[PDB]
Formats: C-alpha cells, structure tokens, sequence
C-alpha cells in the first residue's frame, strides 16, 4: 500500500511527498533540497528532488548512479539513504525521484570560513574523513570531488562525506588530464582540506589549471626522474620538463607551528607521485590520530557492483533500472 502523498509548490518547483514528511523548507540548490520533519522517525531530514532525472541518457545514467551509490553507503562517516520515493504508481508514469537523508548541520566550508580550528578539532575531522574514505575506497569507489562544501558536520563535530573551486582540491594527475588515476586522488584532496583547516587559507587557490599546477609544484617541487619516467603523455611530460625546476619545500617551514605529526601526515598526503601517496587505511594508523584510531571499528564496505558504468543503454532502460532500485529499497533499521 502506497502512502498518502500531498502536493505543494516550493519556490520554483512542485513537490509531491508522502504525508510522513512535514514542514518542507528549501535549503538551496542536479536538483533542489528541502529540510523536513519526518514524523515516522522523529528526525530532521533532507529531501532532494532530482531535476529532470530522465531527460537524456546522461541524466538517466547519473540518476541511476546516484541511487545505486546512496543505497550502498552504510557507514557513520558517509551520507546514507533514509528513503527514496516517487509519487508514480507505475513505471509508465515514473518521472520524479526524491531521495531522503539525515539533515546535516553545516558544511566544512562554514566551520572554516568563520573561524580557525583547534588541532584537536582538525584531528577528529580528518580522522572521520579518512574513516569514511577507507570504507568508500574499499568498495572500489573514488569520490573524485572532495572539498569542504562536500563534507557535512553537525554541532557534535560528527562528519559525513556527501556529493553536494573544485580545482583547488584536485590532485595534479587529474589536472594534467591523466586517464589512469587511482583512489589516492582523494587522499590528495584530504591533504588540501587538512592544510586549509590548520591554516585558515586555501592551500592551492589556482585561477585555472595551469596556475593550479604552478601553485602545487611550488610546494611539492617539480617531479624528479623517477616520476617523469611514469608520464605517458609527451606534452604533459614536456610541460613539466619545460618549467623551471622547483625544489621540494620543507613542510615544517610552510605549516609553521602546526603540530609536527600533522606536518608529517601532510608530507605523506601531498606527494606528487600517486604510487607513493599514503592510503586512507594507512593514514588512519598514522600517529596523528593516536587518540581516535581503533583498528576494530574502521569497517570496510560490501562489494559494490559498478559494471553498469561501462554500459551504454537507452533512456528508458536506465529509467526502468532506476525504478527497480526505488521499488527494492529497504529502509534502514530504526532503534
Ligand atoms: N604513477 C604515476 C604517478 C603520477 C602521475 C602523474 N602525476 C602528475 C605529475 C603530477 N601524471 C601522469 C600522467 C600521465 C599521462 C598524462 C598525464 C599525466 N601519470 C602519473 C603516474
Ligand atoms: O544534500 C543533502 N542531502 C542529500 C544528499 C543526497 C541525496 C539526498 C539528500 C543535505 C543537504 C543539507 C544538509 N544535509 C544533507
């Protein structure tokens, strides 16, 4: 039996949500999100209505992707799905997708864009990012877009990773347009984020992709022989070979007065060579997180089937696949 939907118009768009969700109140804008009271759980929630979810092949697949990813995430430091619904009674009329998650208090952009943080605070927030990242990465998922505005924190300092300049946090292999980057592109982002929390300033505020690399190389130094031998694009190789050789900065001179353990972790995160960059699992056991690290409570994820990413299908097939996933959704445990 379907719940009772009620209809209302919120600013620019119509919303049709079960009666269970009350006091919809826009929080901003892929789609738009409202804060709501959820009568069944007693919780404040975020309800996102996807805009034009099935309007092109790209939208339809993206819609499918978002639903698949959210349904999979079950970890304290990663956003999870409370609910997913459509007002449609059948596939034929299936046109709208709404997703429901915990309402989070603020993003990390806010916490930093107002005050500097304590070292104890950065410890706990970086710890939590790494713990969520271990989990995400263990599923062979790469976030790819980690930045302060994608990290939600509530008043208790509890942190969750979500997906809602990017270039400022982006690993240099991606800047250089490498096709074969790994999971540690996210570690690079975590490094830029941590640096920003410790100093109150964007570590690498590039105006564009070239400026961005210039700023990066200025701290980390131009690639040595060992890394240059791994660069398969000639114009890329010859770009970095054509710049003036920059030496590696000592990070203790750069992050002066910061906890030396934090400086050390940063040294291990902000490595040009992605093969030598610390992983999330490794970083968790770094001395800097001594007061939080518990090797028996840093879980990995169930295997995640992303074989769909390589499929080329019709809009109606992505739509049908999305509908299946709506239908089979099992709400998480209440306790
Ligand atoms: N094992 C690795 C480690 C780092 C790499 C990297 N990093 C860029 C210097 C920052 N870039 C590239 C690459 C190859 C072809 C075209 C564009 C980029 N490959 C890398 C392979
Ligand atoms: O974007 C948010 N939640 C959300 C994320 C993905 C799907 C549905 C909802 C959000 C917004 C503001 C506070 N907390 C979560």
């Amino acid at each position: 039996e379907r719940p009772t939907f009620y209809r209302q118009e919120l600013n620019k768009t119509i919303w049709e949500v079960p009666e269970r969700y009350q006091n919809l109140s826009p929080v901003g804008s892929y789609g738009s999100v409202c804060a709501a009271f959820d009568t069944k759980t007693g919780l404040r929630v975020a309800v996102k209505k996807l805009s034009r979810p099935f309007q092109s092949i790209i939208h339809a697949k993206r819609t499918y992707r978002e639903l698949r990813l959210l349904k999979h995430m079950k970890h304290e430091n990663v956003i999870g799905l409370l609910d997913v619904f459509t007002p449609a009674r059948s596939l034929e009329e299936f046109n709208d997708v709404y997703l429901v998650t915990h309402l989070m208090g603020a993003d990390l952009n806010n916490i930093v864009k107002c005050q500097k943080l304590t070292d104890d605070h950065v410890q706990f927030l970086i710890y939590q990012i790494l713990r969520g990242l271990k989990y995400i990465h263990s599923a062979d998922i790469i976030h790819r877009d980690l930045k302060p505005s994608n990290l939600a924190v509530n008043e208790d300092c509890e942190l969750k990773i979500l997906d809602f300049a990017t270039r400022w946090y982006r690993a240099p292999e991606i800047m250089l347009n490498w096709m074969h980057y790994n999971q540690t592109v996210d570690i690079w982002s975590v490094g830029c984020i941590m640096a920003e929390l410790l100093t109150g300033r964007t570590l690498f505020p590039g105006t564009d992709h070239i400026d961005q690399l210039k700023l990066i190389l200025r701290l980390v130094g131009t690639p040595g022989a060992e890394l240059l031998k791994k660069i398969s694009s000639e114009s890329a190789r010859n770009y970095i070979q054509s710049l003036t050789q920059m030496p590696k900065m000592n990070f203790a001179n750069v992050f002066i007065g910061a906890n030396p353990l934090a400086v050390d972790l940063l040294e291990k995160m902000l490595v040009l060579d992605s093969d030598k960059r610390i992983t999330a699992a490794q970083a968790l056991a770094h001395a800097y997180f001594a007061q939080y690290h518990d090797p028996d409570d840093e879980p990995v994820a169930d295997p995640y089937d992303q074989s769909f990413e390589s499929r080329d299908l019709l809009i109606d097939e992505w739509k049908s696949l999305t509908y299946d996933e709506v239908i089979s959704f099992v709400p998480p445990p209440l306790d």
